[PDB]
């Protein structure tokens, strides 16, 4: 019985579905997703480091006292660990 | 001399800069960034598993021969390894 029609249909549907799943897999492996999260993390580290360098420099110069300098770094440190 | 003006300015700039750095840290510690990447990864796995379940079901029914069924799964497997 023509229902060879249904089998033929089911088979090409499955093949076309495979393509859709392969596209998903490609969009995954080609994602910049994690990489983008890590790049942002890197910006923050560098921003934090450059500012902290300045707190230290201000302390060397006597613009901050040692405790003042240490309190600022301690606040950054405290932020970092929640 | 004031210049005590400059020192006063430098100290408050350093404090305000500290707030900008803490804002960055908070904004990254509150990042749902990695989570969102992993969530999508999870959608893809589930999409692929559901389809794969159907390839298997079709093979059981005789709609695909065993080699056909195995080929499709083998193609998805290949994509997963690029």
């Amino acid at each position: 019985m023509d229902e060879g029609i249904s089998k033929k249909f089911a088979i090409q549907l499955l093949e076309d579905d495979a393509e859709r799943i392969k596209m998903l897999i490609r969009n995954q492996k080609n994602s910049l997703c994690i990489s983008q999260c890590k790049a942002f993390e890197e910006v923050v580290d560098t921003q934090m480091y450059g500012f902290s360098r300045q707190v230290t420099y201000a302390t060397r110069l006597g613009i901050l006292t040692n405790d003042e300098g240490h309190r600022l770094l301690s606040d950054l440190e405290r932020e970092l660990n929640q």
